[PDB]
């Protein structure tokens, strides 16, 4: 509100804030020397945080060289004598926390309870010249130190860390905003230098989002990134998902929909971290149930290692199977026993017998782990897509599925179910769509279609041998099972387990697991994908080759029948071409595997009244098949493989010249050293936008700032106009007001 | 220097110095670098080829054992595929140096109640190995050099 | 090259305007900007 | 990195590098926050005494 902001700007608020800063700076030092009024100190720090929040709110929509920013910097330089004490109070305790636990400080402690033995704390702090005399005296005073030496550094260092974290972060954000808005002011450089110890501490936590502002201009947004939100973002199972998301968006994402896909990916990875949250190690009938729940987490949290173990087992089984031998007699008609060639040790057969069992056990464990790990993700994605199709672009009320996709028809089953949004966060999608489309269309018919209780029953919010056998949603379970069975990975794992079971019937069925799992590696995965990449062309080229061979077969059958003789034993004839099927099979089987076409296998036509015709026949067969169609097929496969490998590098090299959010990447921002790196790591960072989304989701609606409320409202209605267009706050303000 | 010393023990050890220093020139230096350029792909493609031919060896050992005869002297059998190691070695050694796959070396399946199965076996061996995997390896090497 | 010429024509539109020349270096600064310039102002079907 | 640790605490560590006073520079740069005696022992130079 511009009017109220100017009203507080032109008022007596600044004097009140100056007095508050003075009293707070003095009381922070006074209250820390006894450790008895700790609650009063915590409340004082909370009030300081509230004041800093008010000051930050005063700078919501300020122009780069705004009047309010200059008034605030004048206010700070007026009361520098207390701001310095506040900053020193933060920095001294941060440095004390850093020093305690190091090696130089630990070189002075000799007691076996963890006591520095005051009168050597001063020496320890003076060995490393960081503080001064009064600072060390203040630190000594703030310690407990009974019996003349009992300073417990473990609690002394951590006593003032937690209470002062919020106020420290808030003042760091305020200083960063003021410095970044009015940079041509030497009166703030000293403040920045004196606050370098807290500014560098909250470097990984301080976010920085640039958005399209409320009225017409780009605005920068500062927030807090939780330590857990960044620890789970650096998990190995997150970077590859991000890379896959960029691969898909860059290649087959196009434009005008990149932001929607990005937001969907943000929600998907939020659900991924939600799944990973309960997968961590700490996490009569009841004991068995809790033991089973604990057991069904080692497989899920450690699932790829089970795949590697299955691969190793398959390789060992195949290496053992390499020693098989066949003979007409047992080792001790048409017997043909398949016994084993025990070279020097008789333990090979028991090893094979055991490995056959552990392979099946590992396959079952792998499929269970996949069921408990990656199935909720696809269920959540399907439910979210269905809900957002229902409530925004209604597909089963206004429109109808086109009967060409089985997904739309199958998604009609999960409707009218008491537990339709079992994985999606939004449990009130039914009420939303009822209130959105229940007026133009039949309210009763919509309630019947969605299966929810009518307004008569659920008007407002006025307010395990039996549970697992009676409280089961049969329709929802059928729909979920269909969705799971449609998944490619689940089908592959089911086939793996089925053939592992079949390998007990015959030991040679374990050979397919040698090939089917070796493709899980990165390099060999595209080799098979190349075959199906040109799928609509391979089959058609092979059909053209077959048609050409058929035409040559017809020509040979009609005229050159006498030449196709393949035996000389006085039972001569052995006519390969005396039947159209036999002639076609002869031409297809060996007419293309020969290096010179069909002419190599048939007899010579020298002086047979058809020499020129058969010479033309052979030459044109060779030229048209061997050196043309086979070359075309080879080129198709190799070119598909090459383009598949090149698309994996185009997306890796496209970012290095373009910006993923605001468009132009490096033709305007690389004019300064590390310019692209700065524009990526400070202003426009996709991970930072994801963190902002998580922060908005976690934050209460009553605590939202004006910009936060604006962004949240646009997100709830699925409008992405707040994402930066071809502007980055530097083409507008930093172009002239640098 | 070590192999120069060893060349006095046997005079034929001086032959390697003909090759090892001829690559010091600019043009031939990248020929060797091409092989190690796609090092993480060449070994893996060769392993895929070995696995595929191993599957074909398993199939031949189980069903088409009677066809792998390579001698006619009244000491006939000479069974190439009567041991998994021997069958695999036969498929490795001459199943890929042949221009038409393994079908060129084995006897004809004409009228042996398995004619279509063995025809499919030979055709798919030829197509999947000779004109696909060898071409992929060749393309990898030549593209790395280019 | 015959297969590639069938793909070059399918990607020249996405950066150039069929009528007035410049297609996307001046009109895509706004979201759906190229789509708007194609579907509202310069549409060949509309000229037909 | 592990093999470079042997060349430390050597009387003639910068035998080819021009800067023969890198040990003194790093001692004066990091000898206060960390142990001066331990840094001198690690770099093998004679103490200030
Ligand atoms: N918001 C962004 N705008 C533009 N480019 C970006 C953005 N975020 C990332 N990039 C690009 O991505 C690069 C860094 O991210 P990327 O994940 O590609 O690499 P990386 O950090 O080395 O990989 P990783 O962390 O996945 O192992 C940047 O140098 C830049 O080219
Ligand atoms: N007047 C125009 N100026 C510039 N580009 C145009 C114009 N008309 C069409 N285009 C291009 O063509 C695209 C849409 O037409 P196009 O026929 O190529 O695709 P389509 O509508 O998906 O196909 P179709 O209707 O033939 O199945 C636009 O996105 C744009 O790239
Ligand atoms: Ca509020
Ligand atoms: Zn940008
Ligand atoms: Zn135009």
């Amino acid at each position: 509100c511009t009017g109220n902001q100017q009203s507080l700007a032109h008022s007596r608020l600044w004097d009140a804030v100056v007095g508050f800063l003075h009293v707070f700076a003095h009381m922070m030092m006074k209250l820390a020397q006894d450790s008895s009024q700790i609650e009063l100190l915590k409340e004082l720090l909370d009030l300081q945080k509230d004041m800093v929040v008010m000051l930050l709110s005063l700078l919501e929509g300020n122009v780069v060289n705004g009047m309010i920013a200059r008034q605030m910097v004048d206010m700070l330089v007026e009361s520098s004598s207390n701001v310095e004490m506040i900053l020193k109070f933060f920095d001294m305790f941060l440095k004390l926390k850093d020093i305690v636990g190091s090696e130089a400080f630990q070189d002075y402690v000799t007691d076996p309870r963890g006591l520095i033995s005051k009168k050597d704390f001063q020496k320890a702090m003076d060995s490393q010249k960081q503080f001064t005399g009064p600072e060390i005296q203040f630190l000594l005073s703030c310690s407990e130190a009974d019996e003349n030496e009992m300073i417990n550094f473990e609690e002394f260092a951590n006593r003032f860390q937690e209470p002062a974290r919020d106020i420290g972060f808030n003042v760091a954000v305020l200083l960063t905003n003021l410095s970044e808005h009015v940079p041509h002011d030497p009166r703030l450089r000293n403040f920045l230098e004196l606050a370098e110890s807290i500014l560098e501490y909250f470097r990984p936590y301080l976010g920085r989002i640039e958005i399209m502002g409320a009225s017409r201009r780009i605005e920068r947004i500062y927030f807090e990134i939780s330590e857990t939100n960044r620890a789970q973002w650096e998990m190995p199972q997150v970077k590859e998902s991000k890379r896959q998301f960029i691969f898909d968006v860059v290649n087959e994402g196009g434009e005008a929909e990149k932001m929607e896909l990005f937001v969907s990916f943000c929600e998907d990875t939020i659900f991924e971290m939600q799944i990973a949250a309960q997968i961590s190690e700490p996490e009569f009938w009841g004991e068995l149930e809790v033991q089973r729940v604990k057991f069904l987490n080692y497989l899920s949290r450690n699932f790829y290692t089970l795949r590697f173990l299955a691969l190793f087992l398959a390789f060992a089984i195949n290496f053992i199977l390499l020693f098989y031998k066949v003979s007409d007699s047992p080792p001790g008609d048409e017997n043909m026993v398949y016994y084993f060639l025990e070279e020097s040790t008789g333990y090979m057969e028991p090893a094979l017998w055991c490995l056959s069992l552990l392979h099946t056990l590992v396959a079952f464990l792998c499929i269970i782990g996949y069921n408990c790990l990656k199935v909720p993700l696809v269920i959540f994605k399907r439910e979210k897509e269905l809900a957002r199709k229902l409530e925004f672009d209604g597909l089963y009320i206004t429109e109808q599925p086109g009967d060409d996709d089985v997904k739309g028809q199958w998604d009609r089953l999960v409707l009218n179910t008491p537990s339709f949004p079992s994985n999606y966060w939004d449990k009130f999608v039914k009420r939303k769509v009822l209130d959105k489309h229940g007026d133009i269309f039949g309210r009763e018919r919509i309630a019947e279609l969605l299966g929810m209780d009518l307004a008569s029953l659920e008007i407002t919010a006025h307010n395990g041998l039996l549970t697992w056998l009676m409280s089961i949603d049969v329709k929802y379970q059928i729909w979920k099972f269909g969705v799971i069975f449609t998944d490619n990975s689940f089908l592959y794992l089911g086939w793996y387990m089925v053939m592992s079971l079949l390998g007990h019937y015959n030991n040679f069925f374990f050979a397919a697991h040698l090939l089917d799992i070796a493709m899980g590696v990165k390099t060999l995965r595209t080799i098979l994908s190349s075959v199906t990449h040109n799928g609509k062309q391979l089959v058609m080229t092979v059909g053209l080759l077959a048609v050409v061979v058929y035409l040559y077969t017809v020509v040979a059958f009609n005229f050159f029948r006498k030449f196709y003789n393949k035996s000389e034993d006085e039972d001569e004839p052995d006519m390969k071409c005396d039947d159209m099927m036999t002639c076609y099979l002869f031409h297809m089987y060996v007419g293309v595997r020969a290096g010179g076409g069909i002419g190599d296998e048939i007899e010579d036509p020298a002086g047979d009244e058809y020499e020129l015709y058969r010479v033309v026949f052979d030459i044109t067969f060779f030229f048209f098949v061997i050196v043309i169609l086979l070359a075309i097929i080879q080129g198709l496969i190799i070119d598909a493989f090459g383009e598949l490998r090149d698309q994996q590098e185009q997306v890796k090299e496209d970012m290095e010249t373009k910006c993923f959010i605001c468009g132009i990447g490096s033709d305007y921002f690389d004019t300064t050293p590390h310019g692209f790196e700065t524009h990526t790591l400070e202003e426009h960072n996709l991970a930072n936008y994801m963190f902002f989304l998580m922060y908005l989701i976690n934050k209460d609606e009553t605590e939202h700032t004006g910009q936060e409320s604006y962004v949240w409202k646009m997100y709830q209605e699925r409008c992405w106009d707040f994402f930066p267009a071809g502007d980055c706050f530097r083409k507008q303000y930093e172009d002239q007001l640098s």
